[PDB]
């Protein structure tokens, strides 16, 4: 329902507004793209589960909404990694599973509804 979460105890994420605000820098606010938010939505609906490209497609196919096509899955993941300021060579907050999809490792702390 757009419940606010803190990611990785480093960033405050508002799914409702689709924005990420760095806890260490309140002036640093990054807007999240359509498919980029679709990923985190599926992760919110499937905590601790790997989200595939087919899963993303399923979300798009569901409801009466349409895909804006801001970016691909992998591209959206790259953006998410940048937004969370994760490691390039060995990310510790975003996990990639070969031939399965992607899974968020960042700790998810409930803030408010």
């Amino acid at each position: 329902i757009g419940t606010k979460f803190i990611l990785a105890e480093k960033f405050t994420f508002d799914p409702l507004s689709n924005t990420l605000i760095d806890k260490e820098d309140s002036e640093e606010i990054i807007r999240l793209g359509s498919n980029e938010s679709r990923i985190l939505w599926l992760l919110a609906q499937r905590p601790n589960e790997v989200i595939s490209r087919n899963d993303l497609h399923d979300f798009v196919w569901r409801e009466q909404g349409f895909e804006v096509d801001d970016s691909s899955l992998t591209q959206a993941i790259s953006t998410l990694r940048k937004m969370l300021k994760d490691s390039t060579k060995s990310p510790q907050y975003v996990k990639t599973v070969p031939k399965r999809g992607y899974q968020l490792i960042a700790r998810v702390e409930t803030v408010e509804e």
